[PDB]
């Protein structure tokens, strides 16, 4: 990868590395701001089964306007001699992953795990009035700024129509809308309040089964700190049976602010 | 695309096998003069530190055994060139093909070479655990069979903590086929597991199929939690009752019905193997 893209985003440090692409701290040497350049991968930009993967994951990138979303700026091809390389400019967010924090810092407290899943809750929520699905939520997709704001990233490009936060119909390869992201967020609400997501396994497969056919341990029984609401929230974003989780994000938030505010909510009492 | 060297000792060749983080090369040793096999982290995945760790303990605490049919470890590294480091782990090397390659262009094999292939596996597995080591991915890639027939098993799982349960503490869109059902719902995996995984490739050389297939691993793992196998014999010629039996057993949904050890199912296949009764329920 070249020092410069198209004369104007100089690449700096890798902010994290994906599939076939990875993400870098870059000046827009042009609008005078610190951006997020996503790139293929150099030894990747060759095999051409990848450049075009990419350039319409590229062309057909999701481009949403949120405070809780991190937006996207522009997408190019540069000129390295050995090849054409295709890029996506996007907002920078100077912080760490919820991946991160859990990790280093363990489960957070009720009250803040709260506040950050509502918050990605507005995200989805405002993707999903726009059609669009994201269908990876997970900790290592989810940022915490320096400031404290919660920022959503990798959306998957709109469709026609590992694995520990899978829904349990991409699990059986059906098909997957709204209610396939309000399932994966519980699976992260799960996590950030009791240090580890509802299924664990020796491999993806046996994850996967466990999404699919068996029933998650309430968050109380592994963690303390835990109410008896706060769990039938939980529970419910993570039923099997789509018709029966929250409908939509929005759902789901609500259920999650009479919590914060220590009203009943309209989940049921397992 | 890897370098050509290690440490100035292993010059790296063909590669013999691809996995999960990591890609294995036949090698020369250039120290001791001789053909090893050296497992390394793939090196489109060096950079990424996720893998790095990952991979670091794995060649750090890799299972090293001192047995026959079990492939040894000679030694565990970290190579520096400017895309290492790149933890490596060196080994013995069997000029060979995987039980997995024979069963594909061979087809099934024959109860007297199937017994005796399993039962050799059994060795393995009955001596790892004796050492207190679980494979945990008892399947036919990881089965060599040498020029020289010898039975060699490769991949053993690093040893891991156990809780306060008395069960194993778990690790870390994939074969689901050797799977057993404890594995499947994410339960303790312990002996009976190996038992019974070893159970599913002794059905597939004798069948030439797994017992459940499936065109998704969600699918089969749900048939190796709640169905019934059907005996090998129905599903290939030249099987006896008595050789049912004894897979049926190891294939057992509750490990407490399982051989208990790869030595007891060892026995029950020798016993098979000489045209005696074996010990397992008759079905
Ligand atoms: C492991 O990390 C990831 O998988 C993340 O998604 C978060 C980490 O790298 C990933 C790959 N990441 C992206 C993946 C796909 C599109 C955009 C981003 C992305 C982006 C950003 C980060 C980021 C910032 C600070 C620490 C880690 C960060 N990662 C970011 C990003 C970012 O600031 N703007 C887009
Ligand atoms: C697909 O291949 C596999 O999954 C195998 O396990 C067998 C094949 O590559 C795999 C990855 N393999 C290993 C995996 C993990 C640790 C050691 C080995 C390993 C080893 C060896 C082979 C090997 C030799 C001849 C044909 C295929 C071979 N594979 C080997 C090995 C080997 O010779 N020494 C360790």
């Amino acid at each position: 990868t070249p020092s410069h893209l198209s004369d104007r985003y100089e690449l700096g440090e890798i902010l994290g590395f994906g599939g076939m692409s990875e993400v870098h701290l870059a000046r827009d040497l042009r609008d005078h701001r610190d951006v997020a350049v996503k790139v293929l991968r150099a030894d990747l930009a060759r095999d051409p089964s990848f450049y075009l993967r990419f350039r319409r994951e590229a062309q057909n990138a999701a481009a949403l306007n949120h405070p809780a979303i991190v937006a996207v700026y522009d997408t190019g091809e540069a000129e390295t001699p050995a090849g054409p390389l295709p890029y996506i400019v996007m907002e920078y967010v100077d912080g760490v992953t919820l991946r991160d924090i859990v990790h280093t810092e363990g489960p957070m407290t009720p009250k803040r795990a709260i506040e950050v899943i509502a918050d990605a809750c507005q995200a989805l929520n405002f993707s999903h009035q726009n059609g669009i699905i994201h269908r990876d939520v997970k900790p290592a997709n989810i940022l915490i700024s320096a400031t404290n704001a919660v920022k959503v990233v990798d959306f998957g490009i709109a469709r026609a129509i590992t694995a520990q936060y899978l829904s349990p119909e991409q699990a059986r390869g059906d098909s997957v809308d709204a209610r396939s992201d309000v399932y994966s967020l519980g699976c992260v609400l799960y996590e950030v309040l009791t240090g580890e997501p509802p299924f664990t396994g020796d491999s993806p497969v046996s994850v996967a089964y466990q999404h699919v056919r068996e029933d998650p341990i309430p968050p109380s029984a592994r963690h303390e700190g835990l109410s008896a609401d706060l769990d039938a929230v939980v529970l419910k974003a993570l039923a099997k049976n789509p018709e029966n989780r929250y409908q939509t994000a929005a759902e789901m938030r609500a259920d999650l602010v009479r919590v914060h505010n220590g009203e009943p909510p309209e989940a049921p009492k397992v």
